[PDB]
């Protein structure tokens, strides 16, 4: 079944008040009929940044555009062979003397510019883009016929530059200490080099070697004008490519593929009938005259179908995902053969019979909560956490044929109260209602918009939701809640509930251009294999996209799956399943690290979680302090059957407990205690259960659901 099909083409303007986002893309080609992505690896290209330092990271190359230092402005390349590591000194709370953060140095390894741009700053435009690529054009402001096109594509092994009537200039912030033209050694006092291939070496550490390929009709005549600049002798028209040579044995490989470059790619996806699914990238190229060489991430290697690609040994370090390996082939198919079996409930739906009465006692008390106080918060995020925790209780009481939690009267109250708490959100009457944005084609909360639009004028309001941050996190809670309501009572406000919920899903995860109201895959990256949280940053996301909470991302796709189940939508159910599987794969490659992980140095691996994750850096911390229960606890909520039975493996949970959390858990006097101990129930439910009866609960967690989840472990017993 084709998984890349619309959820619907319902017009969201009938449900949310229309706006045009007040913060426009500055460098976007507005006449191409395409939508500027808000949470993409290409998103920095569309906006200015301080000193133009915002990076765009196709990987293994890091790029900056018209960054202000080092000389004539252009397309700056950094290829980080080595990282800069820093450590947080030991505290009583975090005593382990390992590394805390990983960053990539900001330096011009090599820049493509022009002699004509000595005293003018080029105009720039993103002329076209797709999920996997963007074409960036730089041109002389007075003369649009003097320009360079750069097709910037995920995984590209060379930088490609189509020069038009410009004098090519190559500069570095390192010294260029040798130039070999057309595979000839030159004398030490030679300062001009002519030919169509240039192998250049820098004085950096470790030593960078780059190869420049000139593919135009005329050769290049390059003069070394100082330690760091090679300048052509006249205007040039033609394609120039530059590749980092990772090691001497790969020179013939790079030579052989010099004439073929990627220009973009088309993605498709299908489920099968054997609990598997796949997604395929068909790379677009200039020609098929030579092999396409493309760098792949670690999780690509473990899931790719080897039947139509060849693996090389050619490797370069990615910015923050470990080593990449070049693959030969115009087409990749990635497979996930083990889709999650999780639906609404734990795999063992009924808790151990000796706990039924206790659990029922706790469920009744939790349902007796003031739902308005606990679900009608100032913001959608904490409201959603509350809505979902009570949705769990309506769910298990109304599937009593499975859960054996039988109490018809309480089951009705639980669903009635949930409906009543949810109804204001459905009617867009909550404290922070949504707007449909015609510019970026999504929905945004009111709070972060200008005062004239009823907002606070603070773009950080609602955790940046109004500037497209964190939609998967926030809307996941509402989708799960809506799916549960619609599953238990398909009649209740059905038409509006369907339109509203599917709008929230389409905002985050629309899979088809035929949906004309929503940008496609706002929060999912098919190349990275995970979600991105960070949205629009007016002066640049200086470390690129970010993502912190893996579980709140999981929670969105679980909710999408639940909605698919509730509506009999097999493509939606299967797409969400596929993304959950890819999520699980990349989580253990890059984010939650088992002993033996090869994508990080040992002193980062021992931290067990990566912390706050960026395209350009990682930081073992949180935004509200460095207690272990914070840093690790964020990767443990919301605890749902998906997180507990499929995502968080007992091997990881036990290693993490062993090395970090076991020692501090009994000393935690905060709601994080509830978080750690419900996580603990994965491996030691017998000990977790009495702890959960007494410690504080996270605000998205209930004691009754916690006991239920614990007592449904196959190895639970009483203590």
């Amino acid at each position: 079944d084709d998984l890349f099909v619309p959820v619907s083409n319902f017009d969201p303007k009938s449900i949310f008040p229309e706006i045009k986002h007040p913060f426009e893309p500055m460098y976007a080609n507005t006449e191409n009929g395409k939508i500027v992505p808000t949470n993409s690896w290409i998103s920095n290209l569309f906006y200015p940044s301080a000193d133009n330092l915002a990076p765009t990271t196709p990987d293994p190359y890091t790029l900056r555009l018209l960054d202000g230092y080092g000389g004539n402005p252009g397309l700056t390349i950094r290829q980080p062979s080595a990282k800069v590591l820093g450590s947080y000194p030991p505290t009583n709370d975090v005593p382990y003397t390992d590394a805390g953060y990983m960053i990539n140095s900001v330096v011009v390894d090599l820049r493509l510019t022009s002699s004509e741009w000595s005293d003018v700053v080029p105009d720039r435009q993103v002329t076209d883009w797709d999920h996997l690529s963007a074409n960036l054009r730089l041109s002389t402001p007075q003369d649009s016929n003097s320009y360079i096109d750069f097709p910037i594509v995920r995984g590209m092994a060379y930088i490609t530059a189509n020069y038009n009537n410009l004098t090519p200039q190559f500069l570095s912030q390192h010294a260029i200490i040798s130039v070999e033209a057309d595979e000839k050694k030159s004398d030490d006092n030679t300062s001009t080099f002519s030919g169509r291939k240039f192998k250049i070496t820098m004085n950096d550490d470790p030593t960078s070697t780059f190869i420049i390929y000139s593919l135009g009709d005329k050769p290049l005549e390059l003069r070394k004008q100082d330690n760091s600049n090679l300048v052509a002798s006249k205007p040039y028209t033609g394609v120039i490519r530059v590749a980092k040579l990772p090691a001497p044995e790969f020179e013939t490989l790079l030579d052989a593929s010099r004439a073929v470059w990627p220009t973009g790619g088309d993605i498709s996806a299908r489920s099968d009938d054997n609990n598997g699914a796949s997604y395929t990238i068909k790379w677009k190229t200039n020609s098929n005259e030579a092999p396409l060489l493309t760098y792949a991430y670690a999780h690509h290697l473990t899931s790719i179908d080897d039947s139509n690609v060849k693996r090389t040994d050619m490797t370069l370090q990615s910015a923050t995902k470990g080593p990449m390996t070049a693959l030969v082939g115009n087409e990749w198919t990635l497979r996930e053969t083990e889709l999650s079996p999780v639906e609404w409930l734990p795999l063992q739906a009924a808790p151990n019979p000796t706990t039924i009465n206790e659990i029922m006692t706790e469920i009744n008390k939790d349902i007796a909560s003031n739902y308005t106080q606990e679900t009608a918060k100032e913001d959608n995020y904490f409201s959603g956490k509350g809505l979902q925790k009570f949705a769990m209780l309506a769910l298990i009481l109304n599937k009593s044929d499975q859960t054996q939690l039988r109490n018809p009267e309480l089951a009705q109250i639980a669903l009635d109260k949930l409906k009543a708490a949810f109804l204001p959100y459905l009617q867009n009457e909550q404290a922070d209602p949504f707007r449909y944005d015609t510019l970026y084609k999504g929905i945004v909360a009111k709070a972060g918009l200008p005062t004239s639009m009823g907002g606070t004028d603070d773009l950080s309001a609602e955790f940046g939701h109004s500037y497209y941050s964190d939609h998967h996190y926030h809307q996941g809670y509402f989708v799960v809640t809506a799916a549960i309501i619609h599953h238990l009572d398909p009649t209740w406000n059905a038409d509006r509930l369907k339109a509203w919920t599917e709008a929230l899903i389409r905002d985050v995860n629309n899979a088809n251009d035929g949906d004309e109201y929503f940008a496609a895959f706002r929060n999912w990256d098919w190349f990275a294999g995970h979600s991105w949280a960070g949205g629009i940053k007016p002066d640049g996301a200086l470390d690129g996209r970010d993502q912190e909470s893996v579980p709140e991302s999981v929670n969105f796709y679980w909710g999408a799956k639940l909605w698919g189940l509730a509506t009999g939508n097999t493509p939606l159910t299967k797409l969400a399943s596929l993304q959950l599987a890819v999520t699980k794969r990349t989580t253990y490659e890059y984010f939650w690290m088992l002993d033996g992980n090869k994508n990080r140095p040992e002193n980062i691996v021992r931290n067990k979680v990566i912390g706050i994750y960026f395209e350009q850096k990682t930081d073992y911390t949180t935004y509200f302090g460095r207690f272990l229960e914070y840093i690790h606890g964020i990767q443990q909520l919301p605890m749902t059957p998906e997180l507990m039975e499929y995502i968080r493996t007992p091997e990881f949970v036990s290693q993490e407990w062993d090395e970090k959390l076991g020692a501090i858990a009994p000393t935690v006097q905060s709601p994080w205690a509830g978080v750690l101990y419900l996580n603990y129930a994965i491996i030691n439910p017998a000990e977790a259960y009495p702890a959960l009866r007494k410690v504080q609960m996270d605000d998205g967690q209930t004691r009754s659901y916690s006991l239920y989840l614990t007592a449904t472990r196959p190895h639970f017993f009483r203590r």
